[PDB]
């Protein structure tokens, strides 16, 4: 299976005019980065709605993953499930991003832009979908196998899913945020994999990236302590190869330099009074 190359982009997909657009739509930058890390009860409830819709959109698009399909098509499907549910696709118009979800095949670490690229037997593809409704965001992603995937790749995907669930299970108030990256990296290294460091999880709420950064590798210098009402993503990218990468001319598509495949899974989490709640569930 040859290394991927930029495909061709379909035109901007329309969104019903009555669905509110986040404030950054169409602008070069977003007004985000200094919002409270702990959300109000109102916002937490709204985030449950957003997270459920994003989860449903991810699941719909994931069902279309099959050899023969284009990533653009996956985008068409998630976009339509969001709009149908009254949600705006947060990535659409986010810092110029042109589509409604990110589709990251094989060696694309993250932020692949859905295009003409056709998926072939044995590929793996991450679909990342964010919903904006009720003035809040919810983000989730998962990597899906297409046809007869090699065992190496099936294990990568399964172990990345397991690393993410183990990290989620450690979320609890009063525990250091750095426990998450410790847990992910220890599990990825058990199998000889490498955890991407330059791309991270993040606080999410009324803004898409609110300033809070969640690392997926071991970095005990971070002193942040998890607090009830904090909302953030856990979304480790795990590489079979080296971490060195390149970003395509589009300014979005990140690919591994050695072209070895990489997988990712993600949920939006809430720190509750005693533990965790996954908000991006159906
Ligand atoms: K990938």
């Amino acid at each position: 299976r040859t290394a991927l190359s930029p495909g061709v982009l379909s035109p901007t997909r329309p969104v019903p005019n009555w669905i509110a657009r986040p404030e950054y739509v169409g602008k070069p930058a977003a007004q985000e980065g200094s919002e409270p890390w702990v959300q109000t009860p109102e916002v937490i409830e709204k985030m449950r709605v957003a997270g459920r819709i994003a989860a449903g959109a991810l699941a719909e698009a994931g069902k279309a993953v099959a050899p023969g399909v284009t990533t653009d098509e996956l985008d068409r499907i998630a976009h339509e499930y969001l709009v149908d549910n009254g949600a705006y696709p947060s990535t659409l118009g986010y810092k110029g991003f042109p589509k409604s979800c990110c589709t990251s095949l094989n060696e694309v670490i993250c932020h692949g832009i859905p295009d003409s690229t056709v998926i072939t037997d044995g590929d793996i593809v991450n679909i990342d979908v964010t919903a904006y409704i009720g003035g809040v965001h919810g983000d989730t992603n998962a990597t899906f196998p297409a046809g007869d995937v090699a065992d190496e790749h099936r294990l990568l995907v399964d172990r990345t899913r397991e690393a993410t669930m183990r990290a989620i299970n450690t979320v609890k108030p009063g525990r250091a945020l750095s426990v998450i990256g410790r847990v992910i990296e220890s599990y990825a290294n058990r199998f000889g994999y490498n955890v991407v460091r330059d791309f991270t999880g993040h606080g999410i709420g009324t803004t898409f990236h609110n300033g809070l950064v969640v690392l997926h590798y071991d970095q005990p210098a971070v002193e942040t302590i998890m607090q009830p009402g904090m909302t953030f993503t856990i979304e480790p990218m795990i590489n079979l190869g080296a971490l060195d990468y390149e970003i395509w001319d589009d300014g979005w598509t990140v690919v591994t330099k050695d072209r070895k495949w990489t997988a990712q899974f993600e949920h939006t989490l809430l720190v509750t009074d005693t533990g965790v709640e996954i908000l991006t569930c159906l």
